[PDB]
């Protein structure tokens, strides 16, 4: 249960961070 | 507290996948 | 451990809601 919510908290870090990439990008055309 | 740190996390998952929605409808609509 | 994940969710909301609200910005131009 534990190793579980460690692991989708680590996903939607990495979820997050690419899509802060892609505002970034659609930000700038 | 592991029930309120549960529905934290699946409640950003929902958000996440609702931003990722709205971002490709701005990209593509 | 469980204080680490805990502010590690916190930092998630934190930072969803930032790209939220660029998303936003974005939708209006
Ligand atoms: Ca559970
Ligand atoms: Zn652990
Ligand atoms: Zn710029
Ligand atoms: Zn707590
Ligand atoms: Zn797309
Ligand atoms: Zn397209």
């Amino acid at each position: 249960e534990w190793e579980a919510l460690e692991k989708k908290c680590a996903a939607l870090e990495s979820k997050l961070q690419a899509l802060e990439k892609k505002l970034e990008a659609l930000e700038h055309g």
